[PDB]
């Protein structure tokens, strides 16, 4: 930024408020956010498993 003290900085960073998507299963950032008919999204690494174990319908923890 811009302050009297040259070389160092007070400590303020401007940014915009936004929302982040995380997998409620593995609790980690999902590279590719795949939105399910349920509404929420998940990580392929996770969806892939559920899809197999369950072929008929899909169960969601958030829902
Ligand atoms: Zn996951
Ligand atoms: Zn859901």
């Amino acid at each position: 930024g811009s302050s009297g003290s040259s070389g160092m900085a007070s400590g303020q960073f401007v940014n915009k408020l936004q929302e982040e998507v995380i997998c409620p299963i593995c609790l980690d950032i999902l590279q590719k956010p795949v939105t399910i008919d349920c509404g929420h999204n998940f990580c392929l690494k996770c969806i892939t498993q559920i899809g197999e174990t369950s072929c008929g319908f899909f169960k969601c923890p958030l829902c």
